[PDB]
């Protein structure tokens, strides 16, 4: 169970909240896959090859967290990986109830597949990927927020 | 009262949840209108065409569910079907203060129309439009979370 | 479905609240049961006696509504009553995960039985018992918050 | 703090609530300034020139209210009026966790800088401007939601 | 408006969240009375006499800051300070539809009188005084929790 | 962390939503410590020594479980068994703020604690310990809700 597991999401951009459940689900799965997803229905502000390459970046430091980019049904890819858990985290504004739809969504696809969540630090339990979105766009300083190593990328 | 309700919504597409709500509701009252609207503003992935299509297969065997679509205000068309009761199905992820709201600005609108919930099977507590169409767009298959007489259209 | 529904409460004191779904649920069912739970596990501020002949008072004009208290489970009392339709009301503190909860929990029992929930007016629907116990506990006036008739007896 | 709030937002259009805060807000500080976002990410319905003139004209007759239009980081705006308050208005279907996010987001970009929020009278706790506007694109009438001096500008 | 607040709360035992809610809003209002309810029906862990010595330890740098012990009903104190305004913290676990609730209860009981909600410091969102009781009752150190002032108090 | 959980509670009685989190966790560390906390300010009503030999029954086919009672912290109980991970079952009743801050607090106590999150099978996301000890109390029957085991211990 512990072999490998799937932490999936936007990304849009990576946040520190998002490097702090990196950091916790890597001790518990011998590998992490951070899967970016495309998520073209939602808007991403930065693409897909570059939301990948940001994750890329701030997440050197983790030896056993590989970072891929895929564009089908996370249910799927976890089949394709011989995965039986997906990382999720859970913060101050997760919509809790759909976090849960989404679990019994994604076992439905593959019976298999468990959901397991972990909390960020108490700092970055209010981060959002949304706020730094609008930091950005309104041209503010966001560095606080997310990787200093990927700040040059999103400046 | 008690001789006609109407079921609203933009059914994007029709789920198990949907059909629960309408086998319910249909109990009730002695007409039960599925009204399904236009709902340009979201960005349905089905057409009105289609959307009506697939419910009017899905109620075939409803003997007294009639389906039509609309594209004015849903207070107007319940005043035109002599109908006081809008039914409203609550499940896991409903935002249930947003229904608060929806059934007092309807009220609002034609001060005679009262708003009632029915619930789901169970089962279909977790069913949402909106996972729904993101295991369709990503080409896994959703047919265990809608009626079998609209897969051939979804698909 | 049509001919009776049980609307549940512990009622403690009734409020304009719980009238207001009185008075639109007896509206939808040929004859609506008002029963109140003896809910000796909250600890009431009014006694059973003195609950039902509070809500008996303040619902003697209505028709087709009758009161009644009970000591077991809801789940058998509308068994009793050849009746499938619990009635509960929803506004604005409402628990809305738990009346789910509570109607998945009375169908477990009695597997005919379904809830149905209806809105009280927009300007009691911040109404709750616990706030009027508050109130008349520390010596205020609760009268604006429930029905006229029983303020002789509250006070 | 005494001496100056912010009460920002999109105001897309200004609704009875909003003007509750205004009215609120302006009673707790020497100067309130009612700022209107771009918002350009929310596609308002309104452009940010008509959205202006609407709370001007709907806040003509506060004594100590004035409007302004901004396109920057409302952070950055509060440091230029020498403000170390965001007012905000709490309603039914406020994301709370999400003004809580915001505030601690609006203060980490400007460190003096407190969020306090009002409440509407009840009677418009559940107004909302998606709401309004839902009305006014199917041409039905929102006049008993939106101050009577903004009415023909929506029509 | 800016006169009085009234800041009440069943402070079983004043938190590092609560100061930050008078020190911000000891900052709008003149004076800020704090108000310790009785809260009986809640079966508090410490006593009204305890609370209120403990909060009074807690807020003595606040310069225009009064607590006071109550037993009646809050908009009725609020009446008797010529107050308009009662205060409230908002954080993480808040029952937010209980204070929209309970401030348009309190504005039914007493015409003239507002609600106005603060926030405390990000650090501080996450104590709730429920948590400080189970800490302390089952032994643990909550020094971290409550101004350390009010430790051997408790 | 990938050697050791524990799954603290009340578990009063165990529900088979416990079990599931049992079943569930134990598949994700080395061993998993069912730890049964007195609990006595909330009111148990069953005796701790009750609730741990119902939980044993109840788990003595898991090979890798072992059920314990404490009545300190659960953060200090951690240390004593060089355990790093809490695990906890999220469903629909959670009050997820309130789970979010025990992490937090227990992490205050203990610097290394994490806490992670399970979900029971979608049928049993309903269940709370509460609803079964209301059907025991009014003398009806709980035992589609709590393991076969221990429903001889119940009633
Ligand atoms: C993209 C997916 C994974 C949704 O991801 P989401 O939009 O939530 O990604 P996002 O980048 O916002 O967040 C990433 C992860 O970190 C968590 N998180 C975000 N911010 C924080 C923070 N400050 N702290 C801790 N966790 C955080 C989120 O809860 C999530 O677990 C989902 O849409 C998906 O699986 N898409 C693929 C197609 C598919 O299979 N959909 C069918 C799903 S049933
Ligand atoms: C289309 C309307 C009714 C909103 O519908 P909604 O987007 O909620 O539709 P949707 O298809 O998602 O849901 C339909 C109904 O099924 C319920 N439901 C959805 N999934 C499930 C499920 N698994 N189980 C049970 N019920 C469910 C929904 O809560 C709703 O009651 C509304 O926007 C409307 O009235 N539009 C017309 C214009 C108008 O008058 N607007 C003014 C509103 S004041
Ligand atoms: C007594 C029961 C129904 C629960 O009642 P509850 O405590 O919600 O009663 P209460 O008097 O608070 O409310 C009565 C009803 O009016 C609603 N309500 C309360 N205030 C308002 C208001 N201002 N406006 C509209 N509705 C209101 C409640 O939501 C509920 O629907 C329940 O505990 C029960 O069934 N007891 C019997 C034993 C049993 O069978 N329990 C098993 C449950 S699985
Ligand atoms: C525009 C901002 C303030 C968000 O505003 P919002 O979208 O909430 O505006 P909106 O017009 O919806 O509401 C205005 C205010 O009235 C409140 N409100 C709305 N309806 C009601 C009602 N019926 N009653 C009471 N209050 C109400 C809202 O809660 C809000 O406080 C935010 O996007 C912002 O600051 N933008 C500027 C750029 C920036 O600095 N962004 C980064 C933020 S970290
Ligand atoms: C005691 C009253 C004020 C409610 O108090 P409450 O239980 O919320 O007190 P508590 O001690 O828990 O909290 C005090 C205040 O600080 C806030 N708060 C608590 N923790 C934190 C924190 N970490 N950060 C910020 N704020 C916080 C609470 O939200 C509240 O605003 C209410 O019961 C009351 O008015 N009682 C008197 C009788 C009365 O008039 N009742 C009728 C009311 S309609
Ligand atoms: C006892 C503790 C763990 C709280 O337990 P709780 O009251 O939640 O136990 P309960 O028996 O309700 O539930 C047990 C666990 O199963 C989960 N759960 C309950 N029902 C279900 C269900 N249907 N499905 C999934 N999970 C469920 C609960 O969420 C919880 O994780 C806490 O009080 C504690 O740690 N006490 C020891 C003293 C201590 O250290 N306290 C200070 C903490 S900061």
């Amino acid at each position: 169970m512990q072999k490998i597991g799937i932490y999936a999401g936007t990304f849009d951009p990576v946040t520190n909240g998002h490097i702090d459940i990196i950091h916790r689900s890597s001790e518990l799965f011998e590998k992490l896959i951070v899967a970016v997803a495309h998520s073209s229905a939602k808007n991403p502000m930065f693409s897909l090859d570059e939301r990948l390459k940001m994750i890329q970046l701030a997440t050197k430091s983790f030896k056993n967290v590989e970072c891929v980019a895929f564009e089908g049904l996370l249910a799927n890819l976890a089949k394709e990986y011989h995965c039986k858990v997906l990382v999720r985290g859970l913060r101050v504004v997760s919509d809790f109830e759909y976090e849960l739809q989404m679990g019994y969504a994604n076992k439905s696809l593959n019976h298999e597949l468990e959901t397991l969540y972990f909390m960020p630090t108490l700092q970055n339990a209010f981060i959002s990927s949304s706020i730094v979105r609008s930091i950005i766009a309104h041209k503010g300083d966001a560095s606080h927020l997310v990787p200093k190593e990927i700040y040059p990328l999103i400046s």
